[PDB]
């Protein structure tokens, strides 16, 4: 509103645009997300308001929720860079494995926290992960997914969502995070689909077309078609080279087809991959 100087636009989320703004009175710098030629819905500001109570070092703090002038505004703590920009910036050299590991460990801590509070993200992507100069990484925009869906990015979507499941579980966030982990390691998106079917078939071509053996109930899913081509699962050491075996093992558990078999954030934190985890400082150019 008129409370801010609104320094500049900084991104377009699946649910709305975000702005860097300075409280024209307290001097506080924040990220202001405007929820909205489509339509301006409304249902539970109560739901979102509850999120203001989420407090964890790996969750971007939601400072306020404002419903006004036929618009919803979420005021968030501001972080200087998102992971998408950091990966692009680190494209020539790659993010050091210790930093990738630190970021994955922290993101799992944030998800373990949200999931233990029965809060799902549902739309995790590099643009939704924010980093600061001190080596922290935080998840932003949790629990928003309460409406329909730059073209939306399908790259991090769990297969059960693509197959039309009506009830999703915390497993969908683990899937997205696994996709992001792979991308930090290889410096290329794992499943860059350009449509829902292409997204699905890119997953099938790599992990093999799922069947009742690996995923009980898959053939009865809403959009499952017996006509799906049957691709054999790929080696996997071919998937995220040159990640070590602990990393590959953990990733494979985050990418299990059956959401019931997919590793939880809490269990992932105990994986051997994190035995030597540290907290490096990244080289951030702001
Ligand atoms: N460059 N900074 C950002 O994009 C940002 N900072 N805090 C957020 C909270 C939610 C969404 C984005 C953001």
């Amino acid at each position: 509103m008129e409370n801010f100087q609104k320094v500049e636009k900084i991104g377009e989320g699946t649910y709305g645009v975000v702005y860097k703004a300075r409280n024209k009175l307290t001097g506080e710098v924040v990220a202001l997300k405007k929820i909205r030629t489509e339509g301006v819905p409304s249902t539970a500001i109560r739901e979102i308001s509850l999120l203001k109570e989420l407090n964890h070092p790996n969750i971007v703090k939601l400072l306020d929720v404002i419903h006004t002038e036929n618009k919803l505004y979420l005021v968030f703590e501001f972080l200087h860079q998102d992971l998408k920009k950091f990966m692009d910036a680190s494209a020539l050299t790659g993010i050091p494995l210790p930093l990738i590991k630190s970021y994955l460990f922290q993101l799992l801590q944030g998800l373990a926290f949200c999931h233990s509070h029965r809060v799902l993200h549902r739309d995790l992507k590099p643009q939704n992960l924010l980093i600061n100069t001190e080596g922290a990484i935080k998840l932003a925009d949790f629990g928003l997914a309460r409406a329909f869906g730059e073209v939306v990015t399908l790259w991090y979507r769990a297969p059960e969502i693509l197959l039309g499941c009506k009830y999703y579980s915390t497993a969908v966030d683990i899937w997205s995070l696994g996709c992001i982990f792979a991308e930090m390691v290889t410096r290329r998106a794992l499943f860059p689909g350009d449509s829902e079917i292409d997204q699905l078939f890119r997953i099938f071509r790599t992990l093999g077309t799922p069947d009742e053996v690996v995923w009980p109930g898959v053939t009865s899913m809403p959009d499952y078609k017996p006509s799906f081509p049957k691709w054999a699962r790929q080696d996997f050491s071919k998937v995220v080279p040159p990640l070590d075996e602990d990393g590959r093992s953990l990733l494979s558990q985050m990418l299990h087809y059956d959401p019931n078999k997919r590793i939880s954030a809490k269990a992932a934190l105990a994986h051997p991959f994190f035995q030597d985890v540290t907290k490096p400082v990244p080289h951030l150019r702001l």
